């Protein structure tokens, strides 16, 4: 029926209505930091979120997105293995039942409590639609979030959830400022791949940092609360809403730090 993580429509089933879940570019990966390639010739990345008009957050059933006004140029992502400006779309997380779990990416397989992603399409496209439909139209910024002391920025987040428990359900939530969720350092390690959820598309630069950001129990748990289901349904957990590592193939997930 519809994808989702569950036993009966999960990652492992996707194939079947997304034949791209196959695809030579697919994502996440692991990220193996010894066969990763240091590259001097990667720029620093730029990410210019001042002017971010954070519009609200909605439940999609799948996981919470908070939406921005990507109408212009207001909240960029540039540099970095980038051609162009990349706008801000939205920002969701992938988040484990268990803290031990959760990330889409691995380093070294490891597994953190949840991951950020930052959503980036292409200006060149003039759309999201339009992205979507080229192999570098995306740049999803992934921040890995470790369980330990709480993140400040994230906390407006965490308390509108109860607003939006329910798929479906969407809340005002403007005036929310991205760059509380970023680590101290930018570097990362950046590859080509796809949407980790259908379609699953390959357009995606991905530019995973590698520093994560930490974010305290108290605050997964509350990811933990949301519902899958809608309202007036049978109740089923928001928890591991991440699709598992995918074979990295024929590409080379380069570093921009030695
Ligand atoms: C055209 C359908 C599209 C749906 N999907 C996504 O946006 C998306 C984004 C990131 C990732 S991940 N896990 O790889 O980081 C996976 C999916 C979609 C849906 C609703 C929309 N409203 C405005 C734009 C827009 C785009
Ligand atoms: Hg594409
Ligand atoms: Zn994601």
């Amino acid at each position: 029926h519809h994808w989702g993580y569950g036993k009966h429509n999960g990652p492992e089933h996707w194939h079947k209505d997304f034949p791209i879940a196959k695809g030579e570019r697919q994502s996440p990966v692991d990220i193996d930091t010894h066969t990763a390639k240091y590259d001097p010739s990667l720029k620093p990345l730029s990410v210019s979120y001042d002017q971010a008009t954070s519009l609200r957050i909605l439940n999609n059933g799948h996981a919470f997105n908070v939406e921005f006004d990507d109408s212009q140029d207001k909240a960029v992502l540039k540099g970095g293995p980038l051609d162009g400006t990349y706008r801000l779309i939205q920002f969701h997380f992938h988040w484990g039942s268990l803290d031990g779990q959760g990330s889409e990416h691995t380093v070294d397989k490891k597994k953190y409590a949840a991951e950020l992603h930052l959503v980036h399409w292409n200006t060149k496209y003039g759309d999201f639609g339009k992205a979507v439909q080229q192999p570098d139209g995306l740049a999803v910024l992934g921040i890995f979030l470790k369980v330990g002391s709480a993140k400040p920025g994230l906390q407006k987040v965490v308390d509108v959830l109860d607003s939006i428990k329910t798929k479906g359900k969407s809340a005002d939530f403007t005036n929310f400022d991205p760059r509380g969720l970023l680590p101290e350092s930018l570097d990362y390690w950046t590859y080509p791949g796809s949407l980790t959820t259908p379609p699953l598309l390959e357009c995606v630069t991905w530019i995973v940092l590698k520093e994560p950001i930490s974010v305290s129990s108290e605050q997964v748990l509350k990811f933990r609360k949301l519902n899958f289901n809608g309202e007036g349904e049978p109740e089923e957990l928001m928890v591991d809403n991440w699709r598992p590592a995918q074979p990295l193939k024929n590409r080379q997930i380069k570093a921009s730090f030695k």
